This record gives C-alpha cells, sequence and structure tokens, in this order.
C-alpha cells in the first residue's frame, strides 16, 4: 500500500497503454530504476546502462532522451514520467505529441528553438542511422538547404511552428518517434 | 509421383533451408505460380502480382529480381530456381553469393559490368528506400564520387572484382541482400 505508488488505471487512462500494459511497464521500470541505487528512480547513470544494454534509440542522445523523459524538471525519471514518455512513441499516440517531443529532442542546448548547429548534428545522426556517412561539404549544403526551408520567419532559428511546417514536408524526421513493438508488448 | 517433382532433400542440401522449410516454400511457390496460368511456373506477369501483393523488395526492380531469379535463362521461374534464389537472401547464405547476386541486380542492361547510369539509378533507389529524396545535383556528385572510387582500373565501367572492392568499403549496398524472417518461416 506503498510510497511512490500510482494506480495503473491512472496512467492507463492518459496514455495509449492499458492497465495490463501499464502494470507490465512497472516490471520494466523496477529493473531500470534499481540497477545502481534502489530508490524507485531512474538516475541518469542508470538510463545510460539500460540504453547501452537493451538498445533502444541512441547513445549520444541518451542525454537528450533522458532530458525530455525528465518532464517535471528535477533530474530523475519517475515511473509516471517514464510511462508517459514511452507512451509518446506508441503507434496510436497523437502526432502532435510526437512532433513536440521530437522538437524538444533537437533543441540541443535547451533554449526554446532549433539553431543551425543543432539541425546539423541532427541531420548527421539521422544519416548515420540509415548507414550514410557523408562528406563535411555534402553535409553543410544539405543543412543549409534544410535550414532556410525551415527558418520561414527569417531570423536564424527554428521555432515550434516553423518546425511543424518543416516536418509536414519532411515526415521522416519523426520516423523514430514511433516504436511498433509497443502495440502489444513482449515479456522478458 | 509427378512431373516437375523435386525431392525437397535436394534443395535442402544446397541451401541454408531445411527439408521442412523447402517443403514449406513449395506451398508458397504453388500460390505464386498459379495465380494466372497453372503450369507449375512463375510467369513474370505473376511475379509482379505477388510482389505488388505480399510486398517484398521493390516494384521497379521486380524486372531485375525476376531476371536474376531466372537462373537457367528461359523466361520463367521454376520451383528450384525460386528456392535457390530465395536461399541467397537467407541470413546464413555465404556473403559471396550475396555480393554476386547484388551485382547481377545492378548490371541493369545485362552486359557483365555496372555502368555509371546504372550506379545512378541504383543510388537513387537505395536513397528513396531510406526516405531521402535528393536534388539532381546532390545526386550526380554522390554518383560521381562513388563511380571513381569504384572504377579502379580506370575504364568507365565497374566489373565484378572492383565491385567486390567497392562493396567491402560500402557494405550497405548489400543490406537488402538479406531478409531475417527467412531464419524460421511464418505460416500463412
Ligand atoms: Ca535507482
Ligand atoms: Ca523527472
Ligand atoms: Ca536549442
Ligand atoms: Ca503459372
Ligand atoms: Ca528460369
Ligand atoms: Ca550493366
Ligand atoms: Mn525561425
Ligand atoms: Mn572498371
Amino acid at each position: 500500500r506503498p510510497p511512490g505508488y500510482e494506480d495503473p488505471e491512472l496512467l492507463a487512462s492518459v496514455t495509449p497503454f492499458t492497465v495490463e500494459e501499464v502494470e507490465a511497464l512497472y516490471e520494466l521500470f523496477k529493473k531500470l530504476s534499481s540497477s545502481i541505487i534502489d530508490d524507485g528512480l531512474i538516475h541518469k547513470e542508470e538510463f545510460q546502462l539500460a540504453l547501452f544494454r537493451n538498445r533502444n534509440r541512441r547513445n549520444l542522445f541518451a542525454d537528450r532522451i533522458f532530458d525530455v523523459f525528465d518532464v517535471k524538471r528535477n533530474g530523475v525519471i519517475e515511473f509516471g514520467e517514464f510511462v508517459r514518455s514511452l507512451g509518446v512513441f506508441h503507434p496510436s499516440a497523437p502526432v502532435h505529441e510526437k512532433v513536440k517531443f521530437a522538437f524538444k529532442l533537437y533543441d540541443l542546448r535547451q533554449t526554446g528553438f532549433i539553431e543551425r548547429e543543432e539541425l546539423k548534428e541532427m541531420v548527421v545522426a539521422l544519416l548515420h542511422e540509415s548507414e550514410l556517412v557523408l562528406s563535411e561539404d555534402m553535409i553543410e549544403v544539405m543543412v543549409d538547404k534544410a535550414f532556410v526551408q525551415a527558418d520561414r520567419k527569417n531570423d536564424g532559428k527554428i521555432d515550434i511552428d516553423e518546425w511543424k511546417d518543416f516536418v509536414s514536408l519532411n515526415p521522416s524526421l519523426i520516423k523514430n518517434m514511433t516504436l511498433p513493438y509497443l502495440k502489444d508488448i513482449n515479456r522478458t
């Protein structure tokens, strides 16, 4: 009848998941939040591991993932923060939540915008996802083309509205914003 | 005790598959070789369908796939041609067989080499696989860079040895040359 307890029905009701899936996602939270300290919290030290271990997204954006999972900005991931953040990568999660998330992900230094050197590191990391590693000058052409397409109100930075326009023409930037195993989950 | 009959043990023994898998791949051959004519042969007309239907590789290279599946060059795919050609896309199939196949695939007009305009249509089709559709001038830079890297003995055409060198530095050109469901198959 414990501390940190959250009725699964609660999460269930604000997310694509269901009670059983929520209940199931607790099992996995316990694993990740106990590796090193056992305080019902995922320390960033322990996010690394679980991502390095059962590989999900990517190593150099684990600080970026950890950062946007950390919704109530307080340095750790709690269970409901984790379930609500994972729920965004669900197949049926509204595309608004996906676009927004993906933007928070890319705003590398957390400043409310996406700046040209963050577009670049992004584009590099997506390209290397699809096994393409390109010349430094192939890259700043692409990054230049992308940046003036995106930066509609012409002022050196992409805001959440121009992003939304940009992504509507470039839907593969939010490709990874969905993980299709999350439709029915796999015991382990 | 029929015509066109081939002991499954036979195929089994020259391929990554096993008797049961061979036996299972017969079921699927019957489907594809009967759609339109029922002569135990896959006519190209019927290759199209099955690829348009239960999607595998890609629509505009279905003529290229059909062409290299057609090993004994006689205009149709027979059962053992089909099993031996599919067996190449298997996870455990030797990488020689994969590189060779991929080369036959790209030699678009069937001339024994890969020519610059075939490298180009290739690169375009791989790029569009990974959701990248690029400028016509981003493209001939890439295609130019790739073509002089590949065409070692400097003479306007890639042969099977320079290809082999090229692919060793570019292992993602043979990415699709493997299909991981073929490790244990899925009834339907
Ligand atoms: Ca902990
Ligand atoms: Ca938090
Ligand atoms: Ca930023
Ligand atoms: Ca037929
Ligand atoms: Ca044939
Ligand atoms: Ca050719
Ligand atoms: Mn702007
Ligand atoms: Mn050559």
